[PDB]
């Protein structure tokens, strides 16, 4: 589980968003796995607008933040899990490093803030939903 809060949004994994978050819904893409919802009180965190390829990223699994290397955002076959069929999904950079189904919401980061969250996992590898395009999330 977990969450990114700029702003007034909440950005969450399309496949984790609760009935709070589809009845105050922003924007959702299942081609992405993200949800942003409406939020009453404001965040803390802030958006990397860059493109680096290593950071730092939580691991619930582990209760640790670990050092990664990742590809740029891109179309990837994921296989079958009990939220997707196997599939594409867009906007998604892999690293090595451990990852199981409830690590999905673990924050990404990089010297200029947060790049994205955890989404896809297994075999040694971490896939990210990117949010470096979502220009919006830093306005009203
Ligand atoms: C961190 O995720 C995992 C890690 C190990 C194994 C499996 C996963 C879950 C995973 O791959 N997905 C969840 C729904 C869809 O977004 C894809
Ligand atoms: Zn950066």
């Amino acid at each position: 589980s977990g969450a990114i809060y700029v702003g007034n949004y909440r950005v969450v994994n399309r496949h984790l968003a609760t009935h709070n978050d589809w009845a105050n819904l922003v924007w959702e893409d299942s081609s992405r796995d993200l949800l942003v919802s409406s939020t009453t009180a404001q965040g803390c965190d802030t958006i990397a607008r860059c493109d680096c390829q290593t950071g730092v990223y939580y691991c619930s699994s582990r209760r640790k933040h670990y050092p990664v290397s990742f590809s740029k955002p891109s179309l990837i076959f994921v296989e079958a899990s009990e939220y997707y069929p196997a599939r594409y999904q867009s906007h998604l950079m892999l690293a090595v490093g451990h990852s199981e189904p409830g690590d999905c919401g673990g924050i990404l980061r990089c010297q200029h803030g947060v790049v994205g969250i955890v989404s896809t996992g297994g075999n040694g590898l971490v896939g990210f939903a990117d949010v470096r395009d979502l220009l919006w999330l830093d306005e009203e």
